[PDB]
């Protein structure tokens, strides 16, 4: 509803994105290690000394224990896990009870298929045949954090959150959602926390100066959106 999150693909540089989290100054930040060569772990540290208080998520690739460890001694509060998850449920169970349940974020990427909401794996790729119903049912059950729901249909369309499909997702778990694809305009954001999102994050509307970093956040503001919080202003 009101919180702002960054995705900084392996794509961009970690020295661009600290940037952005200066001038946007989002709530959440989603960074990706899996690409070592990005130096992900150094623009953590970055994030933590402009705003030390700040939600740090770091994705790691399937199998690297020791490059989850690194991500967490940088500041780091949560990580991110996806196709992984889904193929070995009991690793999602062992994160929570290791690092507490609200360390462990899982990701389904998912589409529509066949007039059923269907997962898919390895970047929304290939379809694996699971359920998103049944899948969002064993994520709360086994202690999952939060979720993030990923919309691979509207992924790059720019026309609006899935607010189908946000709907739908709501009904079945009591963890935060976090919405991810189709954002365009700030109109989209409104849309998506009226659909029961939790948070809504966004990248590219960002990096090509299409919406306003201040102004999105002032039109929260006049819909009376925040957080419990107390606010002081002078």
């Amino acid at each position: 509803m009101g919180k702002i999150v960054l995705i900084v693909d392996d794509a961009t540089n970690g020295r661009e994105a600290v940037e952005k989290y200066k001038e946007l100054k989002p709530d959440i930040v989603t960074m990706d290690i899996t690409m070592p060569e990005m130096n992900g772990i150094d623009a953590i540290k970055e994030i933590m000394k402009i705003d030390p208080n700040a939600k740090i998520i770091v994705c790691s690739a399937m199998g690297q224990q020791a490059m989850v460890i690194e991500a967490i001694k940088a500041g780091a509060k949560g990580f991110i896990v996806n196709t992984a998850a889904v193929e070995n449920p009991s690793l999602i169970t062992q994160l929570a009870q290791t690092f507490g349940s609200q360390a462990v974020v899982v990701a389904i990427d998912a589409k529509r298929v066949d007039g059923e909401f269907m997962v898919f794996t390895y970047s929304g790729k290939k379809n694996t045949g699971i359920l998103l119903r049944d899948w969002v049912v064993e994520v709360e059950k086994r202690g999952a954090g939060e979720i993030l729901l990923t919309s691979i249909d509207r992924d790059g369309t720019k026309s609006g959150y899935d607010t189908e499909m946000i709907r739908f997702v709501r009904p079945l778990t009591t963890l935060p959602i976090i919405a991810s694809g189709g954002a365009g305009k700030m109109e989209h954001f409104l849309e998506a926390f009226l659909a029961g999102a939790d948070a809504a994050a966004a990248a590219s509307v960002f990096h090509f100066r299409e919406i306003d970093g201040r102004e999105l956040k002032e039109y929260l503001k006049k819909h009376g959106v925040n957080l419990e919080h107390h606010h002081h202003h002078h």
